[PDB]
Protein backbone atom coordinates (compact mmCIF):
# COMPACT_ATOMS: atom_id res chain seq x y z
CA UNK A 1 0.00 0.00 0.00
CA UNK A 2 0.72 3.19 -0.82
CA UNK A 3 -1.01 5.01 0.93
CA UNK A 4 -1.07 5.35 5.04
CA UNK A 5 -4.81 4.74 5.09
CA UNK A 6 -7.49 2.90 2.87
CA UNK A 7 -9.39 4.35 0.58
CA UNK A 8 -13.69 4.82 0.84
CA UNK A 9 -15.71 5.36 -2.00
CA UNK A 10 -18.78 6.45 -1.59
CA UNK A 11 -21.70 6.73 -4.06
CA UNK A 12 -25.00 8.53 -4.30
CA UNK A 13 -27.02 9.24 -7.06
CA UNK A 14 -30.71 9.05 -6.65
CA UNK A 15 -30.52 5.99 -4.58
CA UNK A 16 -28.62 3.58 -7.36
CA UNK A 17 -25.81 1.39 -6.15
CA UNK A 18 -25.03 0.09 -9.76
CA UNK A 19 -25.53 2.21 -13.33
CA UNK A 20 -27.72 1.17 -16.07
CA UNK A 21 -28.52 -1.93 -13.97
CA UNK A 22 -25.07 -4.17 -13.65
CA UNK A 23 -21.98 -1.77 -14.29
CA UNK A 24 -20.82 -0.63 -10.93
CA UNK A 25 -20.78 2.34 -9.91
CA UNK A 26 -17.17 3.74 -9.95
CA UNK A 27 -16.46 2.33 -13.15
CA UNK A 28 -13.01 0.55 -13.65
CA UNK A 29 -11.99 3.33 -10.61
CA UNK A 30 -11.46 0.90 -7.48
CA UNK A 31 -8.92 -1.76 -9.94
CA UNK A 32 -7.40 1.77 -11.38
CA UNK A 33 -6.57 2.84 -7.49
CA UNK A 34 -5.99 -0.21 -6.09
CA UNK A 35 -3.07 -0.05 -9.17
CA UNK A 36 -1.50 2.95 -8.31
CA UNK A 37 -0.87 0.65 -4.68
CA UNK A 38 -4.11 1.70 -2.61
CA UNK A 39 -6.78 -0.12 -0.55
CA UNK A 40 -10.53 0.64 -1.51
CA UNK A 41 -13.37 -0.47 -0.19
CA UNK A 42 -17.17 0.05 -1.24
CA UNK A 43 -19.06 1.84 0.51
CA UNK A 44 -23.12 0.19 1.07
CA UNK A 45 -25.30 2.81 1.70
CA UNK A 46 -29.41 3.09 1.85
CA UNK A 47 -31.11 5.28 -0.01
CA UNK A 48 -31.96 8.33 2.02
CA UNK A 49 -32.35 11.78 1.75
CA UNK A 50 -31.48 12.64 5.14
CA UNK A 51 -27.53 13.25 4.79
CA UNK A 52 -27.63 12.19 8.79
CA UNK A 53 -28.82 8.64 8.35
CA UNK A 54 -27.11 8.18 5.19
CA UNK A 55 -23.54 9.25 7.59
CA UNK A 56 -24.50 7.02 10.11
CA UNK A 57 -24.96 4.11 7.69
CA UNK A 58 -21.19 5.26 6.58
CA UNK A 59 -19.99 5.52 9.70
CA UNK A 60 -20.89 1.78 10.53
CA UNK A 61 -19.32 0.74 7.38
CA UNK A 62 -16.04 2.83 8.22
CA UNK A 63 -15.43 1.06 11.45
CA UNK A 64 -15.80 -2.14 9.48
CA UNK A 65 -13.17 -1.49 7.73
CA UNK A 66 -10.97 -0.27 10.00
CA UNK A 67 -11.73 -3.16 11.71
CA UNK A 68 -10.38 -5.69 8.88
CA UNK A 69 -7.22 -3.23 8.09
CA UNK A 70 -6.44 -2.02 11.33
CA UNK A 71 -6.02 1.51 10.38
CA UNK A 72 -6.54 4.27 12.70
CA UNK A 73 -8.31 6.45 9.38
CA UNK A 74 -9.78 6.05 5.92
CA UNK A 75 -9.62 8.16 2.60
CA UNK A 76 -13.67 9.62 2.06
CA UNK A 77 -13.96 10.00 -1.60
CA UNK A 78 -17.24 10.88 -2.48
CA UNK A 79 -19.72 11.75 -5.78
CA UNK A 80 -22.78 13.74 -5.88
CA UNK A 81 -24.98 13.24 -3.09
CA UNK A 82 -21.93 11.15 -1.53
CA UNK A 83 -19.49 13.93 0.25
CA UNK A 84 -22.97 15.46 1.90
CA UNK A 85 -22.30 12.11 3.70
CA UNK A 86 -18.62 12.46 4.33
CA UNK A 87 -18.74 15.40 5.33
CA UNK A 88 -21.20 14.08 7.90
CA UNK A 89 -18.84 11.44 9.33
CA UNK A 90 -15.59 13.93 9.12
CA UNK A 91 -17.78 16.39 11.25
CA UNK A 92 -19.10 13.93 13.97
CA UNK A 93 -15.73 11.92 14.43
CA UNK A 94 -12.73 13.66 12.90
CA UNK A 95 -10.71 11.21 14.18
CA UNK A 96 -11.53 8.82 12.32
CA UNK A 97 -11.35 10.55 8.78
CA UNK A 98 -8.02 11.21 7.18
CA UNK A 99 -9.51 13.04 4.39
CA UNK A 100 -13.01 14.11 2.41
CA UNK A 101 -12.65 14.40 -1.57
CA UNK A 102 -15.53 15.69 -3.38
CA UNK A 103 -15.89 14.65 -7.14
CA UNK A 104 -19.16 17.11 -8.23
CA UNK A 105 -20.58 16.55 -5.18
CA UNK A 106 -23.62 18.39 -4.85
CA UNK A 107 -22.64 20.56 -1.81
CA UNK A 108 -24.55 23.48 -2.23
CA UNK A 109 -27.75 22.33 -4.14
CA UNK A 110 -28.99 21.15 -7.40
CA UNK A 111 -30.63 23.64 -9.83
CA UNK A 112 -32.08 20.98 -11.42
CA UNK A 113 -34.11 19.63 -8.21
CA UNK A 114 -35.24 23.08 -7.67
CA UNK A 115 -37.06 23.17 -10.81
CA UNK A 116 -38.69 19.72 -11.25
CA UNK A 117 -40.32 20.57 -7.92
CA UNK A 118 -42.08 23.45 -9.14
CA UNK A 119 -44.06 21.24 -11.64
CA UNK A 120 -45.70 19.71 -9.00
CA UNK A 121 -47.54 22.77 -9.47
CA UNK A 122 -50.18 23.11 -12.13
CA UNK A 123 -49.49 26.79 -12.84
CA UNK A 124 -46.02 27.49 -11.24
CA UNK A 125 -44.33 26.45 -14.46
CA UNK A 126 -45.15 27.36 -18.15
CA UNK A 127 -46.46 23.49 -19.04
CA UNK A 128 -44.16 23.40 -21.68
CA UNK A 129 -40.96 23.87 -19.54
CA UNK A 130 -42.48 21.75 -16.29
CA UNK A 131 -43.18 18.49 -19.03
CA UNK A 132 -39.38 19.00 -20.27
CA UNK A 133 -37.99 18.90 -16.64
CA UNK A 134 -40.30 15.95 -15.86
CA UNK A 135 -39.31 14.35 -19.39
CA UNK A 136 -35.84 14.72 -19.06
CA UNK A 137 -36.03 13.60 -15.31
CA UNK A 138 -37.92 10.47 -16.80
CA UNK A 139 -34.87 9.54 -18.92
CA UNK A 140 -32.25 10.07 -16.42
CA UNK A 141 -34.18 8.03 -14.27
CA UNK A 142 -34.90 5.03 -17.05
CA UNK A 143 -31.03 5.12 -18.12
CA UNK A 144 -30.15 5.48 -14.64
CA UNK A 145 -32.01 1.88 -13.71
CA UNK A 146 -31.71 0.47 -17.27
CA UNK A 147 -35.45 -0.10 -17.36
CA UNK A 148 -38.50 1.87 -18.11
CA UNK A 149 -39.07 4.21 -15.19
CA UNK A 150 -41.52 6.97 -14.55
CA UNK A 151 -40.45 10.37 -12.79
CA UNK A 152 -42.75 10.25 -9.96
CA UNK A 153 -41.08 7.30 -9.04
CA UNK A 154 -37.83 9.62 -8.35
CA UNK A 155 -38.92 12.64 -7.03
CA UNK A 156 -38.53 11.71 -3.33
CA UNK A 157 -34.69 11.22 -4.05
CA UNK A 158 -34.64 14.12 -6.01
CA UNK A 159 -35.91 16.57 -3.14
CA UNK A 160 -32.92 15.97 -1.22
CA UNK A 161 -30.98 17.68 -3.83
CA UNK A 162 -33.02 20.92 -3.56
CA UNK A 163 -30.72 24.10 -2.51
CA UNK A 164 -33.16 24.74 0.25
CA UNK A 165 -32.26 20.66 2.19
CA UNK A 166 -28.40 21.17 1.07
CA UNK A 167 -28.36 24.61 2.89
CA UNK A 168 -30.06 23.10 6.10
CA UNK A 169 -27.36 20.39 5.84
CA UNK A 170 -24.29 23.08 5.27
CA UNK A 171 -25.61 25.04 8.53
CA UNK A 172 -25.37 22.40 10.55
CA UNK A 173 -21.95 20.96 9.02
CA UNK A 174 -19.80 24.08 7.39
CA UNK A 175 -16.32 22.50 7.67
CA UNK A 176 -14.48 23.36 4.07
CA UNK A 177 -17.41 24.87 2.66
CA UNK A 178 -16.23 28.35 0.27
CA UNK A 179 -16.59 31.44 1.96
CA UNK A 180 -17.73 32.91 -1.05
CA UNK A 181 -19.89 32.31 -4.09
CA UNK A 182 -16.98 30.59 -7.27
CA UNK A 183 -13.95 30.79 -4.43
CA UNK A 184 -12.39 27.52 -1.93
CA UNK A 185 -12.84 26.54 0.85
CA UNK A 186 -10.11 25.63 3.63
CA UNK A 187 -8.02 22.82 2.79
CA UNK A 188 -7.20 21.59 6.48
CA UNK A 189 -9.96 21.92 8.68
CA UNK A 190 -9.80 20.31 12.27
CA UNK A 191 -6.96 17.95 11.20
CA UNK A 192 -9.41 16.54 7.86
CA UNK A 193 -8.20 17.21 4.78
CA UNK A 194 -10.77 18.65 2.27
CA UNK A 195 -10.65 18.41 -1.68
CA UNK A 196 -13.22 18.94 -4.11
CA UNK A 197 -12.84 18.41 -7.90
CA UNK A 198 -16.13 18.81 -11.06
CA UNK A 199 -16.65 19.32 -14.25
CA UNK A 200 -18.79 21.21 -16.87
CA UNK A 201 -20.21 20.66 -20.40
CA UNK A 202 -19.37 23.06 -23.41
CA UNK A 203 -23.35 22.08 -25.22
CA UNK A 204 -24.61 24.82 -27.35
CA UNK A 205 -28.49 23.18 -28.71
CA UNK A 206 -27.66 24.91 -31.87
CA UNK A 207 -24.54 23.57 -33.17
CA UNK A 208 -23.91 20.55 -31.48
CA UNK A 209 -26.37 17.52 -31.59
CA UNK A 210 -26.98 14.88 -29.25
CA UNK A 211 -28.13 11.61 -31.37
CA UNK A 212 -24.79 9.47 -31.30
CA UNK A 213 -24.90 9.74 -27.06
CA UNK A 214 -26.34 7.35 -24.83
CA UNK A 215 -29.55 8.69 -22.67
CA UNK A 216 -27.78 9.12 -20.06
CA UNK A 217 -25.64 11.67 -21.64
CA UNK A 218 -28.41 13.14 -23.13
CA UNK A 219 -30.10 14.04 -20.09
CA UNK A 220 -27.49 15.60 -19.15
CA UNK A 221 -27.50 17.95 -21.98
CA UNK A 222 -31.24 18.46 -21.79
CA UNK A 223 -31.22 19.47 -17.93
CA UNK A 224 -27.93 22.14 -18.55
CA UNK A 225 -30.19 24.23 -20.36
CA UNK A 226 -32.66 24.33 -17.84
CA UNK A 227 -30.02 26.07 -15.45
CA UNK A 228 -31.09 29.33 -14.46
CA UNK A 229 -27.64 30.61 -12.13
CA UNK A 230 -25.22 28.75 -13.60
CA UNK A 231 -26.95 27.61 -17.14
CA UNK A 232 -23.26 28.32 -18.86
CA UNK A 233 -21.35 26.21 -16.16
CA UNK A 234 -23.00 22.90 -15.22
CA UNK A 235 -22.50 18.76 -15.38
CA UNK A 236 -25.65 18.69 -15.81
CA UNK A 237 -27.07 18.37 -12.61
CA UNK A 238 -24.76 20.35 -10.35
CA UNK A 239 -23.14 23.73 -11.28
CA UNK A 240 -19.80 24.46 -11.32
CA UNK A 241 -19.39 26.99 -8.14
CA UNK A 242 -22.03 24.72 -6.25
CA UNK A 243 -19.56 21.96 -6.31
CA UNK A 244 -16.41 23.79 -3.92
CA UNK A 245 -15.39 22.01 -1.09
CA UNK A 246 -12.38 22.85 0.23
CA UNK A 247 -9.21 22.89 -2.13
CA UNK A 248 -10.71 23.41 -5.24
CA UNK A 249 -8.23 21.44 -7.68
CA UNK A 250 -10.52 21.84 -10.85
CA UNK A 251 -14.18 22.40 -11.30
CA UNK A 252 -14.03 23.35 -14.89
CA UNK A 253 -13.06 19.89 -16.71
CA UNK A 254 -14.71 18.46 -19.70
CA UNK A 255 -17.01 16.16 -17.66
CA UNK A 256 -20.98 16.03 -17.08
CA UNK A 257 -22.54 14.54 -13.98
CA UNK A 258 -21.80 10.31 -14.78
CA UNK A 259 -18.76 11.48 -16.85
CA UNK A 260 -17.17 11.86 -13.52
CA UNK A 261 -17.69 8.01 -12.53
CA UNK A 262 -17.00 7.01 -15.78
CA UNK A 263 -20.19 6.21 -17.01
CA UNK A 264 -21.47 4.48 -18.90
CA UNK A 265 -19.36 1.96 -19.03
CA UNK A 266 -16.22 3.80 -19.26
CA UNK A 267 -17.93 5.32 -22.51
CA UNK A 268 -17.75 9.35 -21.53
CA UNK A 269 -19.35 11.70 -23.54
CA UNK A 270 -16.45 14.11 -23.39
CA UNK A 271 -12.53 15.10 -23.44
CA UNK A 272 -11.38 14.69 -19.96
CA UNK A 273 -10.53 11.35 -18.26
CA UNK A 274 -12.26 10.71 -15.48
CA UNK A 275 -9.83 7.48 -14.12
CA UNK A 276 -6.82 9.58 -14.34
CA UNK A 277 -7.84 11.98 -11.98
CA UNK A 278 -8.41 9.57 -9.75
CA UNK A 279 -5.32 8.24 -9.90
CA UNK A 280 -3.34 11.40 -9.79
CA UNK A 281 -5.45 11.99 -6.46
CA UNK A 282 -3.53 8.93 -5.07
CA UNK A 283 -0.28 11.34 -5.25
CA UNK A 284 -1.58 14.42 -4.53
CA UNK A 285 -2.65 12.24 -0.83
CA UNK A 286 -0.03 10.17 -0.90
CA UNK A 287 2.52 13.61 -0.06
CA UNK A 288 0.16 14.86 2.46
CA UNK A 289 1.44 12.24 4.76
CA UNK A 290 -2.15 10.28 4.37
Amino acid sequence: SSLKFPIVLVHGLLGFDKIGGIYPYFYGIKEALEKAGAKVYIATLSALNSNELRGEQLLEFVRKVQAETGAAKVNLIGHSQGPLACRYVAATHPELIASVTSVNGVNHGSEVADLVRLALTPGRLPESIANAAMSAFGQLLSALAGSPRLPQSGIEALEALTSEGVAAFNNKYPQGLPAEWGGEGKELVNGVYYYSWSGVIDYNPLHQGANNLDPLHVAMLAFSILFTNERFQNDGLVGRYSSHLGKVIGSDYSMDHVDAINQLAGVVANNTDPVQLFVEHVARLKSKGL
